[PDB]
């Protein structure tokens, strides 16, 4: 459904620290409320010298904010990634300059119209108004219908508070 993917993506240089400045998905329900299933919090981003990506996150589960530990194996596809899920879902990098932002989509390789999810990512605690620039434009072509945002309080507390 996304065809926005990056070239000459060097996935090592994404490692790190991260913050979820804003996301956005096809449904309401995918970022509806704290414990909405794609409504994530990413921590750091870990690439294995192997090409994969190990993902840290916050995801609100119960009555608290639960870390979790993803890995998304790498493909033909530099930029694309797949997590061993109960289905296959990707994970594709759109655009990212390594030092401020990265933008990244999940998708769920189904149908009629599989789910989609996507979020601006950003290195410091701040709101990088470029950098939502950047993720408005590449969400004009897509189907959203949810996009939330979050302030640089929210940013240091886990699972946003
Ligand atoms: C796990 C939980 C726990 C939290 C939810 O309530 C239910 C759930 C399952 C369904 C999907 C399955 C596996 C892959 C998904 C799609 C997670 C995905 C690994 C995050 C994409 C990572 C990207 C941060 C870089 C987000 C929701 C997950
Ligand atoms: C209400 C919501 C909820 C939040 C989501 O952005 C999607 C939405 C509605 C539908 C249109 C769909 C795709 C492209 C648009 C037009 C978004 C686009 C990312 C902003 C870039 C500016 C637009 C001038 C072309 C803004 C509204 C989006």
């Amino acid at each position: 459904i996304v065809t926005q993917t990056m070239k000459g993506l060097d996935i090592q240089k994404v490692a790190g620290t991260w913050y979820s400045l804003a996301m956005a998905a096809s449904d309401i329900s995918l970022l509806d409320a704290q414990s909405a299933p794609l409504r994530v919090y990413v921590e750091e981003l870990k690439p294995t010298p192997e090409g994969d990506l190990e993902i840290l996150l916050q995801k609100w589960e119960n009555g608290e904010c639960a870390q979790k530990k993803i890995i998304a194996e790498k493909t033909k596809i530099p930029a694309v990634f797949k997590i061993d899920a109960l289905n296959e879902n990707k994970v594709l990098v759109l655009d990212t300059d390594y030092k401020k932002y990265l933008l990244f989509c999940m998708e769920n390789s189904a149908e009629p119209e599989q789910s989609l999810a996507c979020q601006c990512l950003v290195r410091t605690p701040e709101v990088d108004d470029e950098a939502l620039e950047k993720f408005d434009k590449a969400l004009k072509a897509l189907p959203m219908h949810i996009r939330l945002s979050f302030n640089p309080t929210q940013l240091e507390e886990q699972c946003h508070i």
